[PDB]
Formats: structure tokens, C-alpha cells, sequence
């Protein structure tokens, strides 16, 4: 279920995390726009580029930590509160979280492997509604 998905995930972060990142990317082009440094590139490019590895590592390693410290999917409101402040999401809104997830959950249905794709669904929507409640537009 859902707490083996994160060690899951967490055997293979580096890969798993560009993966669905660039699922992400590729089935929301328009996103990118967060990203300038991103246009034109491909996959491979964009894994070469090292802004690219580091946000995307960091990303799933915080992913991580608020999936392991929610409660049947539901994050604790500190760490949406803590998302919400960070400086460098200042463009940001729900939609692009929205957008992430619905990714990730994709991703992981198209994959060999028994993920519990229904919660991340859920805690992808629960994350969302955590966000909009600490202050994100
Ligand atoms: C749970 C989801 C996310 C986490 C935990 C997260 C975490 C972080 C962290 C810790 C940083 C600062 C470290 C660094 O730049 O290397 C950062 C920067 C940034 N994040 Fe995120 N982020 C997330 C989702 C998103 C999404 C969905 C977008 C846009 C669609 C986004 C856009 C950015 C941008 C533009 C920066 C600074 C410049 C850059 O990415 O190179 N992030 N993020």
C-alpha cells in the first residue's frame, strides 16, 4: 500500500523522480514556463542539466517525507504550511501541484509494478486541499 510505495520509491529515488517528473513535463507542456532553462530540451538533456536533478531530487525527497508523515493520506498541515512559504514557489498555485500528481498517479498505473495508485489519487487531492487551506492561490 501506500507506507511500501515510499520505500519503494525511495530504493531508486534518483530514477523514480526523474521519471515522474518528466511524465509531468511532457503530458503538461505548458508548465515548463516555471522552468525557462527547460524549453527545447529533451529527456536525456534535461537530466544532464544539473538544476534539473537537484530540483527534481529534492522534490521527491520532501515528497517523501510528507507522504511518511501523513495519516491515511492526509498531510499534516505544518507541512503544507512550510510548502506554502517556501520563496522559490512564489509563481506557483494548486493547478501546478494538481498537475504533478496527476502524473505521478499515471505514472505509476502504466507501471509493472503493484503501486497503490488510489492513494496517491488521494493523497495527491488531500496535499492540494492542505495547500489552499495554509494560503497557496
Ligand atoms: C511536493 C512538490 C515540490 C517540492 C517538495 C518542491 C521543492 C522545492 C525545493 C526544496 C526547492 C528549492 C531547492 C532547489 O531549487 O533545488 C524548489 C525550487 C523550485 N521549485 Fe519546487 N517543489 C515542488 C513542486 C514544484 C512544482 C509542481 C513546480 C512547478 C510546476 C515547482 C517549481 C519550482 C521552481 C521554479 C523552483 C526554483 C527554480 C528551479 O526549479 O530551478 N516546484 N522546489
Amino acid at each position: 500500500g501506500f507506507k511500501q510505495d515510499i520505500a519503494t520509491l525511495r530504493g531508486d529515488l534518483r530514477t523514480y523522480a526523474q521519471d515522474i517528473f518528466l511524465a509531468f513535463l511532457n503530458k503538461y507542456p505548458d508548465e515548463k514556463r516555471n522552468f525557462k532553462n527547460y524549453v527545447g530540451k529533451s529527456d536525456q538533456e534535461l537530466k544532464s542539466m544539473a538544476k534539473f536533478g537537484d530540483h527534481t531530487e529534492k522534490v521527491f525527497n520532501l515528497m517523501m517525507e510528507v507522504a511518511d508523515r501523513a495519516t491515511d493520506c492526509v498531510p499534516l498541515a505544518s507541512d503544507a504550511s512550510t510548502l506554502v512559504q517556501m520563496k522559490q514557489h512564489s509563481g506557483l498555485t494548486t493547478g501546478n501541484f494538481e498537475k504533478l500528481f496527476v502524473a505521478l498517479v499515471e505514472y505509476m498505473r502504466a507501471s509493472g509494478q503493484s503501486f497503490d495508485s488510489q492513494s496517491w489519487d488521494r493523497f495527491g487531492k488531500n496535499l492540494v486541499s492542505a495547500l489552499s487551506s495554509a494560503g497557496m492561490k
